[PDB]
């Protein structure tokens, strides 16, 4: 499944921190779009696990949906 | 005790993120100096706990010692 999240990243540092928490979770393939404040994640991890992982950053996160 | 950490924050968004994770931990009095990449924390929480809480952000964190 391909999950789509809004994450309120406002600098390259914010983007890199997202990548680091996702790397720590593992079992993910992702792309981070800074100008559109979007993270897409291909994973077998649950929506809730991915959400909780992103929210660890301390950034505002919401779920946009799924393919 | 009064602990000091370096946290590699590059924008105000990064400072907010640090604020949010520390608020969620609770039992802390902190100040964040964004241009100097420094976070001072007065807490009864162990250094270990504060370090782990800061590293949750996915930002690079190091320990600048007791005041
Ligand atoms: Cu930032």
């Amino acid at each position: 499944p391909k999950h789509e999240f809004s994450v309120d990243m406002t600098c390259g540092g914010c983007a890199e921190a997202v990548s680091r928490v996702l790397n720590k979770l593992g079992g993910v393939k992702y792309d981070i779009d800074l100008p559109n404040k979007k993270v897409c994640i291909e994973s077998e991890h649950s929506m809730d696990t991915l959400l909780a992982t992103l929210k660890k950053t301390g950034k505002t996160v919401s779920y946009l949906g799924l393919e």
